[PDB]
């Protein structure tokens, strides 16, 4: 009794930005890519299930020459066990636990989810996490779920892609369409993260909460969160980099799903850093979004995504100020 | 109603060239590689089909050490829609439209197809193409097909792997075994392509025509084509590189398919550059070919391919002059 | 009549070593990875079968940034034919023939198999091998198998990953649980291998023999082998590298498989180099091992592996002396 699904998609994707598009939100040009993966689960006995998952990213916008590898990477690589009432445990490359919150608004046709950085402690996909998860409080309280997650030190060649050891967890409740969630983690920073000109401190911290309605074809959701010494930042003007001492982040999203296949989306997003050594307060993300996805079926969809960038042109960090529109076609199985 | 085929092959492949084989056609040594991909199509309603495709190259002749990645790349990555009578549209990494012509002679057991360069405007696989295709002139004229294709600027780190924006198209007719085809595209060159010592001009151009017989177990085909500022060239003697100001290209091919599984092949190929700054006229490809494929079934074949190099040893560009023989075994599914 | 199995596993894997763990056996930290591959065989007629195989390694412990590619590689890439009584022939990336011996003890839950180096002439996976194999001496002598294998020159960018041409073979006999095997190959070294400070000679040589019991839930096996100029070595103290002039190697292993799924393992391993220019005699591997695998089913297992390192701290080459424990969870299909 083993079920494995091999899964994948090919994504025909173009970004439109005024000229450059180095001073825009999304960049400009060909952004085609494909994904492949497997997801597997085995029924060991009536109370115990084993599972694993691997997912990979193939960029489809590189030449077949020296740049062929750029942006190719594993996204997910993990296995675990799920015991009847007791819960699930898994280890590997997985979603940070705070993403159990940021998942609420990470719903745009192409952009959005700006605060769920990869290899960023608890907010995105990350390497070396042991994750425990519980549904319906041991079978006892419908809709009450929680989770804890242990993050091992990754002492990588770059500050940006590193972490020290850390712990994080999340708790959420769901009653007929509404969903409330909270998530928090902290972790040691590594001497290489600390040696950076931007960011000063020994612990990195991230939390977010999330509020959502999700029934009757409507999707409304908000997320508010903060970070100390965790959000990666770069100053376009001196080529310095490191981490934002604090940030505050809000993301809102409203969508509707028509039965004929259209799903319009409006979103708002702003993320403001504080106490950035040499600058003080400066915005990182600030935009409104309109877009839509048309779903032909479960296998085929198309979409447009328009980001109305509100970041000003004098922005102390050199964060792009121009709008970006993405157009995509998708085959997935 | 979705059909996905996962497909692939493992190819046991060796090149034999006198010693080096740095002054030969094909090189010398282990050239084993594997391919994997998916091809998917979904029936959305009775007139509209969605599809996508991804194909990858794994070299099998690298160590498991630092060179493990060499020659690995995505070949194809695209999705599109196909509407009843109206035609197909797809975007991503795909075959340049002029390859609708070069496809005629690109039929050898191992070599051949010398003019269908990758990341070369319209002649090979290329990134960032929107391709429209029409069969039987909107259902109205059996055998009359056409296609147009828009190529977006790829401003890559190398001249060789770049293009500016361009348009190209192709038209072909097929009546009981015979096939006639024509194809043409042009495109902007990028300032990096132009800054090269070899090649001077703002537009790159390529066209080819193709003539073919393909029934009763016979395959005869020819292709003639020309290029301005599009064919990539390198001068072995100064380590300079860029693009051939003009080239003229002919490729011929004759094959027969015995019912017991053998398929011998004889081919001719020559490609001559003109107005190469510092040299004038110099050949790039010039050879005869004999070889054969033995097909055990649809899954298993083997083959030999022998290239009788006619390029002389004094060739002004340092193009290899030695013969090359390839031997290959293939499992594919 | 074609059978293709797509296969794979996701492996949740952590190494524990005292602090560093740069002076240990296994290192320290996240060591998650996944594997994917295909294995295919086609029945061409009643006496002739075609087949091929490709297998790849995706590390799951890299970031999604610049280091994304580290330790990713093809492991296997080959195709061949199998003729009724006559035997099998295959070409590509495959297991060196001497591994028909080292296979005996390469059975640990995580470590072990220390002498079966990749890209190491005949002991591990290697590129460019033509391998012939025979079972039951042409159908005439049950349990008597042999094999020969031709290795083509790989003139790679590093000494470590190179070889010249070579031949190697193996012979083995199996009678109700017992198994005896012998294997030997030699090959030319390349001028780059020879230009190395460590290792002096024109031919590289490796042989091993293997003795085993394998029935009634017991697995006992030993291997003894020697090498001239083939075992790759590095001297931590001067950053010099190359090849051990001689080594002698023994590996022993004892395991039992309980029906409920547990499989404990005890192993011994030592490999001693000789005539290492600048040092004389120095150990390379020397440890005892205890560990266990618990098999939930064919799809799911977990395991611990504990290496009691016996290499001393004054070891002339800087070979790590600390213990290492690995813990792993595995989903495979
Ligand atoms: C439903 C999925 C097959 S898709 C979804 C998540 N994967 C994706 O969203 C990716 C992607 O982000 O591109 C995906 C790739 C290919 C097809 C569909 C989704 C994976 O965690 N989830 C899978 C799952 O857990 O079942
Ligand atoms: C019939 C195919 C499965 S094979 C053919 C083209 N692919 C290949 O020729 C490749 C290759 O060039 O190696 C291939 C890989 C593996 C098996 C068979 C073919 C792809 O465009 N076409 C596929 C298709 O469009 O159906
Ligand atoms: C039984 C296999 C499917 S697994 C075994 C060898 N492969 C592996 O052991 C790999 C690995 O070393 O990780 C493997 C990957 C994924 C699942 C099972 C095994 C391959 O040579 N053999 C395959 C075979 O020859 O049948």
């Amino acid at each position: 009794g083993n079920k494995v699904d091999l899964y994948g998609k090919a994504v025909g994707l173009h970004y439109f930005s005024k000229g450059n598009g180095e001073n825009s939100y999304g960049g400009n040009g060909d952004m085609t890519y494909a994904r492949l993966g497997f997801k597997g689960e085995t029924q060991i006995n009536s109370d115990l299930t084993g599972y694993g998952q691997w997912e990979y990213n193939f960029q489809g916008n590189n030449s077949e020459g020296a740049d062929a590898q750029t942006g190719n990477k594993t996204r997910l690589a993990f296995a675990g066990l799920k015991y009847a009432d007791v819960g699930s445990f898994d280890y590997g490359r997985n979603y940070g636990v705070v993403y159990d919150a940021l998942g609420y608004t990470d719903m745009l046709p192409e952009f959005g989810g700006d605060t769920a950085y990869s290899d960023d402690f608890f907010v995105g996909r990350v390497g070396g996490v042991a994750t425990y998860r519980n549904s319906n409080f041991f079978g006892l309280v419908d809709g009450l779920n929680f989770a804890v997650q242990y993050l091992g030190k990754n002492e990588r060649d770059t500050a940006r892609r590193s972490n020290g050891d850390g712990v994080g967890g999340s708790i959420s409740y769901e009653y007929e369409g509404f969903g409330i969630v909270g998530a928090y983690g902290a972790a040691d920073r590594t001497n290489l993260q600390e040696a950076q000109p931007l960011g000063n401190g020994k612990k990195a911290e991230q939390w977010a909460t999330g509020l959502k309605y999700d029934a009757n074809n409507i999707y409304l959701a908000a997320n508010y969160g903060e970070t100390r010494n965790a959000t990666p930042i770069t100053n376009k003007f001196t080529n310095t980099s490191g981490f934002a001492n604090k940030t505050q982040d809000v993301l809102l999203v409203a969508q509707y799903q028509f039965d004929f296949g259209l799903r319009p989306s409006i979103a708002y997003t702003k993320s403001k850093a504080k106490d950035v050594e040499g600058i003080g307060d400066v915005d990182l993300v600030n935009y409104f979004e309109v877009g839509a996805t048309y779903y032909f079926n479960k296998n085929m969809s198309t979409y447009v995504d328009y980001i109305i960038n509100q970041i000003d042109s004098d922005n102390k960090l050199g964060v792009g100020s121009d709008d970006t529109v993405a157009v995509g076609i998708v085959y997935q199985f």
